């Protein structure tokens, strides 16, 4: 008796910005989060009447 | 700890005389409407028999 085959997988490799859900999204890669305490955005809404 | 965008809107408004509305309306603006206190204009109306 003897072997036919041996087979195994390739995973999938998908990463986030080929898929379109970074439609939804915006994307900028920031080097060194580890030293952030916090972010900010400031709006500031002039309202007519 | 960062400050990672600023921003504001700006109001535009489309004015009178480029709406559609003024389709329904004659517009003659005057110097200063403070002059004449009351309108009295009297018109003469003639039906045909």
């Amino acid at each position: 008796e003897a072997l036919l085959g041996v087979y195994t997988n390739v995973v999938e490799f998908v990463k986030f910005l080929e898929t379109a859900l970074a439609a939804a999204c915006v994307n900028t890669e920031f080097k060194d989060l580890r030293r952030m305490i916090d972010g900010k955005i400031q709006f500031k809404i002039s309202m007519p009447t």
